[PDB]
């Protein structure tokens, strides 16, 4: 069927339709106008984006469709190389890294990380009682300190100390304006022009200030011998089942590059998402406070307590829900196919999962898609496949999906246990979207209930 597309500029296509800040947010407005799929084209490119759970469903057949990197992977991928994320599937070492590094990121894994993530989880509730009165919170701010320490930490035994510093590390400052430059370009309708030939050398200076720090650490941990309980040594030692083979020191820094971007960017915006949606829902906020005070009874925090935060968890699934923080994928067709009964595919075809409207589609959730009602997630066998997608899809679904939630849900257990939160400026959501989404400007004063560390 002669599939919707939103409007166009000559020859430019739907290109110029990103050139702005909220590119995302933008085609969740064109998905609501065009429905369950659209075209996209621009010089030299077509691509698809799906809305709906049942084109989104055919679309995570493994045998049909494959992991694809979408412009913005292709642009990470210059330094986060053939690390897990930015790699294709039929590369020797993304399924070499994938048996390696599963074991590690496994549930059970989550108890050898937890004293690490108290670390880091204790010193942002101490910064919060340590504040004078009439003092505010930077929410995203404060929560990208967190993540990025406890995967430095739980990485490579690394302390960034973000707790200690306005000024992030200098590896920090260059991957941000990495990943800035990476999603500034997928806009740009000349590539190689010269007001962009400064940039391409800030560029190349960024992604070889983050090489020799992480390179400096894969050296320094060779030489030293030590068997800390990280990433790094796991990855050292680890043997591939399949080949026999481990990683070597190349594709070690794009795996640890690759880890410190998912600290940075993902977990922060899942964490500062949820405490928006709790303070717009106090009735919410007082349900997930009451379970945070009866089941985290000591100072310290248990792996075993962790996982007895039921509700914090459906709040942190309900909040994925509604602003999914890495915000789409993008799959190839593996042959000729049709989707949906109506959509035919040539190979090599690509389709964009907008995952903020699969988790809107009202066949699926009900009429009430935009209320935060973590009641939702109850039951999670009453779910339907693939109508819920915030870790993306089978093999080359996210390999951090149980770091996340177990350090998203131990966090927000602390916060909700030691303080009462005021919305003290009714913040209006400004969501910013470099790689991922966060609600940008939201502040909010923290009032300790006392309770002792
Ligand atoms: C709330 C937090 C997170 C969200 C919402 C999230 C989401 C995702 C999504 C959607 C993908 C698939 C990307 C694609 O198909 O192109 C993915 C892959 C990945 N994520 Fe995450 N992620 C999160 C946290 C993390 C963390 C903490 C880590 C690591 C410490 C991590 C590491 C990865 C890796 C390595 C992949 C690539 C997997 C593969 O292809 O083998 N993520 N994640
Ligand atoms: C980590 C993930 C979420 C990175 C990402 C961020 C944002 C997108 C959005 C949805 C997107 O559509 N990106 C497209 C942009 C595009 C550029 C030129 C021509 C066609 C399309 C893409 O990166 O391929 C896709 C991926």
């Amino acid at each position: 069927k002669e599939m919707p597309q939103p409007k166009t500029f000559g020859e430019l296509k739907n290109l110029p339709l990103l050139n702005t800040d909220k590119p995302v947010q933008a085609l969740m407005k064109i998905a609501d106008e065009l429905g369950e799929i659209f075209k996209f084209e621009a010089p030299g490119r077509v691509t698809r984006y799906l809305s709906s759970q049942r084109l989104i469903k055919e679309a995570c057949d493994e045998s049909r469709f494959d992991k694809n990197l979408s412009q913005a992977l292709k642009f990470v991928r210059d330094f986060a190389g053939d690390g897990l994320f930015t790699s294709w599937t039929h590369e020797k070492n993304w399924k070499k890294a994938h048996n390696i590094l599963l074991p590690s990121f496994s549930q059970q894994a989550m108890k050898g990380y937890h004293a690490m993530m108290v670390d880091i989880a204790v010193q942002l509730v101490q910064k919060w009682e340590r504040l004078n009165a009439d003092e505010h919170i930077e929410v995203p701010e404060d929560m990208t300190r967190l993540t990025l320490d406890t995967i430095g930490l739980c990485g490579f035994n690394y302390r960034f100390n973000s707790f200690y510093r306005d000024q992030p590390h200098p590896f920090i400052t260059s991957m941000v304006r990495a990943l800035d430059e990476a999603m500034n370009k997928l806009q740009r309708a000349n590539p190689d022009d010269p007001a962009y030939d400064e940039n391409k050398r800030q560029f190349q200076e960024d992604i070889k200030v983050m090489n020799d720090l992480v390179d400096k650490i894969i050296a320094d941990r060779k030489a030293s011998g030590e068997q800390s309980d990280d990433l790094l040594t796991h990855m050292l030692n680890g043997k591939d089942p399949e080949t026999g083979e481990p990683l070597d020191d190349e594709n070690i820094r794009y795996q640890i590059i690759t880890f410190l971007i998912a600290g940075h960017e993902t977990t922060s915006g899942l964490l500062s998402f949820a405490l928006y949606f709790l303070v717009k829902n106090p009735h919410v906020l007082q349900k997930a406070a009451e379970e945070a005070a009866r089941v985290l009874v000591d100072p310290v925090p248990s792996y075993k307590q962790v996982k007895q935060l039921k509700y914090v968890g459906m709040v942190l699934n309900e909040a994925l829900r509604l602003w999914p923080t890495a915000p789409a994928f993008s799959l190839y067709a593996k042959e000729d196919t049709v989707l949906g009964g109506e959509y035919p595919l040539e190979k090599g075809d690509e389709l964009m999962v907008l995952i903020p409207q699969l988790h809107r589609d009202k066949t699926i959730w009900g009429d009430d898609v935009e209320e935060f009602r973590p009641e939702r997630f109850e039951n999670p066998s009453a779910i339907p496949q693939h109508a819920f997608k915030p870790f993306g899809n089978g093999q080359r679904a996210c390999i951090g999906q149980q770091f996340a939630l177990h350090e998203a849900t131990l966090v927000l257990g602390m916060m909700l246990k030691h303080f009462d939160f005021e919305d003290h400026t009714n913040y209006e959501l400004d969501i910013k979207e470099t790689l991922t989404l966060k609600p940008e400007g939201f502040v909010v004063k923290a009032k300790s209930k006392k309770i002792p560390l």
